[PDB]
């Protein structure tokens, strides 16, 4: 509510604004013609020749949100060019500068992330259809054949079907508070039920996504800076910083729905100094400011965990529990998604080297939920 979240969309940017001020067309002419100036080696000659736009004329948080994804993706796309190696390790201060600035307003970092090219890239073909892949477009793509489509709405399509879990989140802690024992088991077996919702809808990801164009082509215009051997320094945003600085790359990683019901249920990720703890706590970085908040403020409220394990109530176990499993669920499915669209491509002809870190993040962090399980 107070923390942008959207009922029907959740963390979802609702509506987005889809034209920038028509000052902003020279960037908006490049993002939109990204397939083809990348495929022509015309991106950069294009970026280099741009003016350096003020941003005072962005003139509300939806168009802000707009220009991030416009000045991400132009970003991206100069940094990568056709991603054959050929990289850029210098931002133009035509470009950085006003990224910079408005990224600094937003209180995200300089690099796309998840909030762009997801949560703000989006819009219904037919406004009075409901939210539905056939009824959606994203608003930009890189390459022909990336795949961006698929691979974004069905990533929002995940995040809207978590919205109605979240959605129920307030329920539950009023319930706590006056203690209403029925309240909170039916708002914990709602959420369940919800994220069991969510994991249907992530299977939609084979339909839409091909696993060549993925490991191969959007892999790579969604990479940062950030212990990346090809920019080991990370990138100098001319004109703003006069020193390279490292930035993560952007990926799904970067939602707010995992951490979310982590918090909730009170596991316990990003507690301790081990490396995936930190990377969740990183993370957190890369996401818009009022979803941070949200995150911190869950972490302060009273505990489920505590309170279902207070009361000796088989009942509260149980419907905490289906909570606690949905979300293995998720992750367990999750990680069949990394393997099929990253570790079988990355082993022919891309982190976790033979598969060694990567899945053993993933693994970690599905383990920790599946302790917390209640069971008794
Ligand atoms: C569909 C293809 C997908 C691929 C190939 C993929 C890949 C990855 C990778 C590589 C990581 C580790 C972070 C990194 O190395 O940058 C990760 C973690 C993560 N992913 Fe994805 N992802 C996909 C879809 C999704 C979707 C749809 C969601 C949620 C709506 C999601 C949520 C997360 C979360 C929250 C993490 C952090 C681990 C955790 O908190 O449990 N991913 N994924
Ligand atoms: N006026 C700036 C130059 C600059 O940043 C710039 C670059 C391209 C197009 C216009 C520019 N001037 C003001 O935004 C200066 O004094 O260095």
């Amino acid at each position: 509510a107070a923390y942008h979240i959207d009922e029907e969309v959740g963390f979802a940017l609702p509506n987005p604004q889809e034209n920038l001020p028509d000052f902003y067309n020279d960037w908006m002419f490049i993002a939109k013609h990204l397939p083809d100036l990348i495929e022509s080696g015309q991106l950069r000659e294009r970026v280099e020749k741009l003016n350096m736009l003020s941003i005072d004329h962005l003139t509300d948080h939806k168009s802000q949100r707009l220009a991030r994804l416009v000045l991400g993706c132009i970003t991206m796309a100069y940094v990568w060019g056709k991603g054959h190696g050929d990289v850029r390790k210098v931002l133009p201060r035509n470009i950085a500068v006003p990224y910079c600035q408005l990224s600094a307003a937003l209180e995200l970092p300089p690099i796309l992330v998840y909030a762009d090219c997801v949560l703000a890239n989006w819009k219904k073909k037919d406004p009075n259809k409901p939210l539905t892949y056939e009824n959606m477009d994203v608003l930009f793509s890189f390459r022909d054949g990336d795949c961006s489509k698929g691979f974004f709405l069905v990533s929002l399509l995940v995040e809207i079907a978590a919205a109605s879990a979240i959605k129920v989140i307030p329920t539950v802690f009023k319930a706590m508070q006056m203690q209403e024992r029925d309240t909170l088991l039916k708002a914990l077996l709602e959420i369940a039920s919800c994220l069991e919702k969510a994991l249907q809808v992530f299977h939609q990801i084979h339909d839409h996504v091909n696993p060549k164009a993925f490991f191969s082509v959007l892999r790579i215009y969604l990479s940062g800076w950030k212990g990346n051997p090809q920019l080991s320094d990370g990138l100098v945003y001319e004109g703003f910083w006069e020193d390279p600085k490292e930035f993560a790359g952007g990926s799904a990683g970067q939602s707010s729905v995992f951490q979310c019901f982590d918090v909730l249920l009170g596991i316990q990720q990003t507690a301790g100094g081990g490396h995936a703890a930190q990377f969740l706590q990183d993370m957190r970085r890369y996401m818009p400011p009022a979803h941070r908040n949200f995150l911190c403020s869950l972490e302060s409220n009273p505990s489920v965990r505590e309170f279902v394990l207070s009361k000796g109530d088989a009942g509260l176990r149980e419907a905490y529990d289906a909570c606690v499993k949905a979300l293995v669920s998720l992750r367990s499915y999750h990680l069949q998604i990394v393997t099929k669209y990253i570790l079988i491509p990355a082993s022919q002809q891309a982190k976790g080297t033979g598969g060694t870190d990567l899945m053993n993040f993933l693994k970690t962090v599905r383990s920790t939920t599946e302790k917390s399980l209640l069971k008794e």
